[PDB]
């Protein structure tokens, strides 16, 4: 009755699966099968399935201040001291290379994957440590996790250690002796290891710190000694079928390399000069396939510009990850329930942020990923379409396993199945149509049945209070701290929309999003020969497009703008009231229904998505308000809200600072890039116009985002209007990543 429609919002959809049947075993993909999916750790690998198989690194250095025990790394946590940090290059199958600056410690992470036999290949790591440009002393320590009933055998001095898996064989792991970087000859180290059962992946560092509890000394030859702290001298198990954890620490005077190895038992040596080869082979095949792909140099980029590309994709690769679990949903009608286990092969925004994936933020990692590997793009797009309920909802944040869900109050994890998020997810597709390639159109064959439910979804949840208008489901409850609702679901947190939020509300953002939506799928259906769905997609999509109706719904003559609608006042301040603390005041004149005065991104998206006509007489007006400097136009970009606005720089309450209220963002930046490079290049009105902009926006968005690459080492989650500064998260690649795709002028057309 009411509890089938429950258990039908907690049940998987029942279409054909997008992915083949079972797509992440190494029978079928033996070249994705390892990898870095572990985004939140410096440095480790994991195996794609639910039962995987784990490796990792931790390090230390001595020589610490007393009753003060040695700072321990271990994952990406942003105020721990570490920085900067990331991949010089990775290409997402074979190889990487990563940098990690820390105090008086540089470290270089590097690893070669080698594909052979049954079950996924081989892989080696070389770690290097050296001082900053000192004979820092430095332990090292290298894990490896194993799942439910299985267990490690030894081989004793500590040579190496053999295991078997379901998912793997039989299969060798070696920690080799350490040399002097760029040599093979030999140099003494030091000792030590833990071996028990896994106390947790969240656990593993607290585990580590706690049995770093006695005292020993490094004894090199021909040099005085040194002493350090440590884990047990000698192997001896410590005392449930929840895995075993074996932890090897290795420690000497910088500088070093040293090189962890694992070997398959079905694909019986990367080592040493064949390791250096490998890794020079690599990096000089990247180098080649990056012109050819992206083609800057012919383009007149500078070596500087290159370099900035170069890592914008690497960062984003590098932070593929693989995550398994049971998500927490609220049904719409409360108690929170779980949803099916499901596997998700997603990019994440930040290495710095609780391993998650997010649904509007995929759409734009796609965009870049697909012109690197098309192959990833549908393993990833896949994936997500796979997470799907049989009502068509997808949870916009995505939290599957342990370290994802990262001790935080199930309260706070729950995705609500009312509410949505920007369907970008379908930008990449626009691209793959227009290739005409034979996989992905075989792909969008097979994945179209999800796509579509997915989308009617979108449009029918989220229907407004009259026709073609649409409201997005799930702004704040009216608080007296709150000065503004939020409207979390859009992704533009707390972009100011109506004071008074009710029913009578309409959002401009969301409807644009649904215009393209219904266009993108009904270009689809019809080259798909999917004649019923074109018959409905077609006419949607051009009852959309129509401009007496976006006119009637969303053009606020009295601000000539496009504007949300709703119960709004002006009339609302932040003040503290003894003993309440900071409220808000409503004062005059009171909140009625009318277009809501916030000049910013969302104002612009009938441009932004190209739905204006290159003769429609609200093309000219937007334009003017995007090139005043008195509004959106900064010297480093777009800014997210005019700079005359009453919420400029306003903070909603006091612990939340502003976030779309004033900064420059790079996904909205690209789309209007895209935008402009399309008006300036079709005939109409605002062609000349257009060009200009498009060529001055895309010269301050590069040359800042160069710029503080070169003073901060990171690409940051926006940028100040004011002086350009990298601001919020860092690393976020992340969608500052389509900075690559700005300096490469590669927009996906969707006319
Ligand atoms: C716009 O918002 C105001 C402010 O909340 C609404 O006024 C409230 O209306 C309810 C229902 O009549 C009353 O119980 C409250 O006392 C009113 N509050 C105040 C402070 O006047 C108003 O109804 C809303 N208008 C629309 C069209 O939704
Ligand atoms: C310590 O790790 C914390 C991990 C969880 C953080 C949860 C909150 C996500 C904030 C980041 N960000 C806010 C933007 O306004 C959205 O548009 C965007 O989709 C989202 C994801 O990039």
């Amino acid at each position: 009755l009411a509890w089938l429609r429950v258990r039908r919002a907690l049940t998987l959809h029942p279409a054909p699966s997008a992915l083949p049947p079972d797509s992440s075993s190494p029978a079928v993909a033996p070249e994705l099968f390892w990898g870095t999916y572990r985004p939140h750790v410096y440095f480790g690998m994991k195996t794609r399935s639910p039962k995987p198989l784990l490796t990792g690194l931790m390090w230390a250095q001595q020589g610490a201040t007393p009753g003060t025990p040695p700072k321990l790394r271990h994952t990406c946590e942003q105020g721990d001291g570490v920085g900067p940090y990331g991949w010089e290059f990775h290409d997402g199958r074979t190889f990487g290379r990563q940098h990690i600056h820390d105090g008086a410690l540089r470290l270089t992470t590097e690893f070669v994957k080698r594909p052979g036999g049954q079950h996924g290949g081989d892989w080696s790591w070389r770690v290097t440590v050296e001082p900053q440009a000192s004979f820092p002393l430095v332990s090292l320590f290298f894990y490896v996790v194993t799942d439910g009933q299985e267990v490690l055998l030894p081989e004793i001095q500590l040579k190496s250690i053999s295991g078997h898996t379901s998912e793997l064989g039989d299969f060798r792991l070696t920690l080799l002796p350490p040399t002097s970087p760029g040599d093979t000859v030999p140099k003494h180290g030091s000792y030590n290891v833990f071996w028990s059962s896994n106390p947790g992946l969240p656990q593993l560092t607290d585990m580590v710190k706690s049995r770093l509890n006695s005292w020993f000394q490094h004894r090199p030859p021909g040099a005085s000694p040194d002493r350090y702290l440590g884990l047990p001298g000698s192997l001896k198990w410590e005392e449930s079928g929840q895995g075993q954890f074996l932890i090897q620490q290795v420690t000497l005077k910088a500088p070093f390399s040293v090189e962890f190895v694992f070997e398959s038992g079905s694909a019986a040596r990367l080592v040493g000069s064949q390791l250096t080869q490998a890794l020079e082979s690599h990096a000089a095949a990247f180098k080649e396939r990056f012109e050819k792909t992206f083609q800057l140099k012919e383009k007149g980029l500078s070596p500087e510009e290159q370099a900035l590309g170069q890592v914008a994709l690497s960062g984003l690769l590098g932070g593929i990850g693989y995550f398994y679990g049971q998500g927490l949903v609220l049904p719409d009608t409360m108690d929170p329930a779980l949803f099916p286990p499901v596997p998700l092969f997603s990019g994440v925004p930040s290495r710095s942020f609780f391993p998650r994936g997010f649904l509007w933020d995929e759409g734009f990692h796609q965009l870049v990923v697909q012109r690197w590997d098309p192959h990833l793009t549908r393993e990833a797009l896949g994936h997500w379409l796979g997470l799907l309920n049989a009502d068509g909802w997808i949870g916009r944040e995505q939290i599957l396993g342990d370290e994802a869900r990262a001790r935080v109050p199930p309260e706070f994890l729950v995705q609500r199945a009312a509410h949505a998020n920007p369907p970008t997810l379908l930008l990449p597709v626009v691209h793959m149509l227009e290739g005409h390639d034979p996989d992905d159109l075989a792909f969008l064959r097979k994945a179209f049945p999800r796509l579509h439910a997915w989308f009617s979804w979108l449009h029918q949840s989220q229907a407004g209070p009259v026709p073609l208008s649409y409201r997005w489901r799930g702004r704040d409850l009216a608080l007296p701290t709150l000065l503004n609702p939020k409207t979390l679901p859009s992704g533009l947190d707390d972009y100011p929309r109506a004071s008074h939020p009710s029913t009578a509300e309409r959002h401009l953002d969301l409807r644009c999003w649904v215009a393209l939506g219904a266009r993108v799928l009904s270009q689809l259906a019809e080259q798909l020969g999917e004649t019923e769905a074109a018959a409905e997609l077609g006419p949607l999509a051009a009852s959309l497009e129509e401009p007496g109706s976006l006119d009637e719904l969303h053009w606020a003559p009295e601000l000539g703008v496009f504007a949300d609608f709703g119960n709004h006042t002006k009339a609302v301040q932040l003040k503290s009231r003894p003993p309440q603390g900071l409220v808000r005041v409503v004062g005059r004149p009171p909140p009625r229904l009318q277009y809501v005065d916030a000049l910013g991104y969302v104002s612009l998206f009938p441009l932004l998505l190209q739905l204006l006509d290159p003769s429609s007489p609200r093309l000219g007006p937007l334009l003017d308000v995007l090139a005043d400097s008195r509004h959106l136009w900064s010297p480093f970009g777009l800014r997210s809200l005019s700079a005359s606005s009453l919420f400029y720089k306003q903070r909603n309450t006091e612990h939340d600072p502003p976030y779309w209220r004033g900064a420059v963002w790079l996904n909205i930046n690209y789309l209007a890039l895209g935008a402009l490079h399309h008006y300036g290049h079709v005939e109409g009105p605002h062609k000349v116009q257009a060009a200009k902009l498009y060529h001055e926006l895309r010269a301050n968005v590069v040359r800042n985002v160069r710029q503080q690459y070169q003073a901060t080492g990171f690409l940051w989650e926006q940028y100040s209007d004011q002086d350009g500064r990298g601001m919020g998260c860092r690393p976020f690649q992340g969608w500052t990543s389509l900075v690559l795709l700005i300096m490469a002028e590669e927009y996906a057309s969707w006319s």
